[PDB]
RNA sequence: AAAAAAAAAAAAA
């Protein structure tokens, strides 16, 4: 320090403790200096030295300077680092070796050595997990990492796979767990073996969980048994299964392959509901009004089928609409397959006319080669048969939903509140001001919400609706009965995929207590989080895979003036983002590959709108057609340009 | 200043 003394120290420490202090996050850039975000309308500059003791993302203390420009920020105090445990591909040789973490904003190779009892000799190309160990705003000397797991060479060729995963912290391999013993739970199982169950899938999936048959009444009554897989049947509350189940909390799906929840023999064969297998389920007789309505007399129920089918869901489709080669090989199957089409056709009605139908979008389904290469990227549309199974599904999930509510007053629920109700004025005041009359107390009610959502879907383009997506909520997990205001229901609980959802053996069990008529544990609020941990996690993984393959994909049409249908998904002050319609990849396109003169254009994310001289060229919800300019695989970005 | 590690909802995987 500068050490002359006497109450001159005394001093000097009082005035710089009483400079000025921001917290905020560091925000790098291409050129040496950086800037403190303190608020979206509030920053200060960071010198070029001063960046050497940051990294991007970091939040930090400041103290501030008033300088003869503009005020500066020179970092004092680390609140919180952008970075610990990360992934990333080192470089280097031989014990001088560094990382550069995966994430596309930081460029820099941290120097780095492998943790004390690693067996890997850890080299140039290979992908690694490191964890941040050094920090110059903690005082260190420099930033340095530790290399805590070796994920794979650089060369292996499912690399989005494992360093995706690992990044994650996600299960890269099936449960470890064996398949033990069929055990008696004191359930009577009626044998309907002799009936035609079917089941509808994609002809990929291994693991069924639900089966279906339908059989008319009289009084233009349709009756409809859904019939699920039941793992529980295998696996006791507390058993080793469980408490391995209840941690991978789904079965985590990627394109490609999937990393099961449950043991693969019992997943993928001794609770699939596989074609002509007999088959234990827990089953749920339902009887339809000419109306659609779920009728009084729900019964659960234990149960044995043997599946008379494998359907798949385009073929099952094709022949609906009859096309293709296609065809139900019986009429006992055929006329399966038609009935299930009348409980659609009068669920898709009952729905609309006291709940809420979402219109949706296509599906993308990954078709890879032998080597982890992607031959084709396809929309993969709902038709038909996928709204036979979603109709039947939903309807099985609202019996468990009743029954768990009537008789237990608990579950595993499902509960989406649509608009958050801090939010309600806001939303209000902005689809007013577009002259959209609503109203924030009628919005955070049911009616209100389904009211708002019809009005929306009766309008032109969804432009409107995307202004408003910042105020939606996310469904949650719930272990109480609770509104799903995005299905427009009372109450919502799903039991008809355990194979694959942890929440789902919880109400297989609660549904089995109630059916035996026993005494239930209300579960705890806890493995809710859990769940919706897993949940979050997964679903991450998935698109981050996506994201890496879309890029491979695209790769080589960099350049070329091959065209693309893409919908603007999304607009910040650097340019768009758009969807490709037909393999459904997301492209940035940067500001100037709209204009190239930066005055008259205007990227407005709150507005999303795109502005030239002062009229809209662009809005967030527009199809345009667009060229692969680059995919630079580094940071695995699709950079696409309009036509 | 060519942006960035978040999904509004459902179904099947
Ligand atoms: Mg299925």
């Amino acid at each position: 320090m500068l050490e002359a003394d006497p109450l001159l120290a005394q001093l000097k420490q009082q005035l710089h403790s009483q400079t000025p202090r921001a917290e905020g996050v560091v925000k790098a850039t291409e050129k040496g200096f950086g800037f403190l975000e303190v608020d979206a309308q509030k920053s200060y500059f960071i010198p070029p030295p001063q960046m050497k003791k940051v990294m991007h993302g970091d939040r930090i203390i400041a103290v501030i300077h008033s300088e003869k420009e503009r005020e500066s920020a020179e970092p004092e105090e680390l609140v919180e680092p952008f970075l610990t445990r990360f992934v990333g591909k080192v470089q280097g040789k031989n014990d001088r070796l560094a990382i550069v973490p995966d994430h596309p904003l930081l460029k820099d190779a941290i120097p780095c050595r492998a943790a004390r009892g690693l067996n890997h000799e850890f080299k140039e190309g290979d992908w690694a997990v490191a964890e941040m160990r050094r920090h110059p705003l903690k005082g260190d000397r420099s930033f340095y990492a530790e290399l805590t797991q070796y994920i794979t060479f650089g060369d292996d060729h499912f690399v989005p796979w494992w360093v995706t995963l690992a990044r994650h912290n996600l299960e890269k391999e099936a449960p470890d767990g064996v398949a033990t013993e069929m055990l008696d739970e004191g359930l009577v199982r009626e044998d309907l073996t002799a009936l035609d169950f079917v089941t509808i899938d994609s002809a990929s999936t291994e693991d069924m969980n639900d089966a279906l048959f339908a059989k008319a009444l009289p009084d233009d009554k349709l009756q409809l048994i859904v019939a699920i897989a039941d793992p529980t049947a295998w696996i006791a509350e507390g058993s080793k299964l469980d408490k391995a189940a209840k941690i991978r909390a789904f079965t985590n799906y990627l394109p490609g392959f999937n990393i099961p929840m449950l043991p693969r023999e019992l997943s993928d064969d001794l609770c699939s509901l596989r074609a002509n297998e007999v088959r234990p389920v827990l089953a749920c007789r339902m009887t339809l009004s000419a109306d659609g309505t779920i009728e009084d007399n729900i019964e659960f129920f234990a149960a044995t089928i043997e599946s008379k089918a494998k359907l798949v869901y385009d073929q099952v489709s094709d022949w609906l609409e009859n096309t293709g080669d296609w065809q139900p090989e019986s009429e006992a199957i055929a006329e399966q397959v038609r009935l299930l089409a009348q409980i659609c056709q009068r669920r898709g009605e009952w729905r609309h006319n006291h709940a809420l139908v979402f219109k949706d979008r296509p599906d993308y389904r990954f078709i890879l080669g032998e080597k982890g290469e992607v031959l084709d990227i396809v929309a993969e549309p709902r038709r038909i048969a996928n709204r036979i199974v979603e109709e039947a599904m939903i309807a099985a999930n609202i019996c468990a939903a009743r029954v768990l509510r009537d008789k237990l007053g608990f579950g595993i629920y499902n509960v989406h509140m649509g608009f958050d109700p801090a939010n309600a004025d806001a939303l209000a005041a902005l689809l007013k001001t577009h002259g959209l009359h609503v109203d924030a107390e009628e919005v955070l009610t049911l009616d209100g919400f389904c009211k708002l959502r019809r009005e929306l879907d009766a309008q032109p383009t969804g432009f409107l609706d995307s202004r408003i997506r910042r105020f939606q909520s996310f469904a949650e997990i719930s272990t109480e009965p609770g509104p799903h205001f995005g299905l427009g229901l009372e109450a919502y609980a799903t039991w008809t995929s355990p194979i694959r959802k942890y929440g789902d053996m919880i109400n297989h069990r609660l549904l089995k207590a109630v059916i035996k008529g026993e005494t239930a544990t209300r579960p705890q609020d806890e493995i809710t989080v859990q769940m919706a941990e897993r949940r979050r996690l997964n679903r991450m993984a998935e698109r981050d895979v996506g994201d890496w393959l879309y890029a491979r994909f695209l790769k080589d049409k960099a350049g070329t003036d091959t065209r693309f249908a893409a919908e603007i998904v999304d607009i910040s002050r650097g340019g768009m983002r758009v969807r490709l319609v037909d393999n459904g990849a997301i492209a940035f396109i940067p500001a100037p590959f709209l204009h190239a003169v930066r005055d008259e254009l205007v990227c407005s994310q709150e507005n999303g709108t795109v502005q030239i001289k002062g009229e809209t060229v662009y809005k967030v919800t527009d199809v345009i057609d667009v060229t692969i300019a680059e995919v630079r695989m580094e940071t695995r970005s699709i950079i696409a340009r309009p036509v």
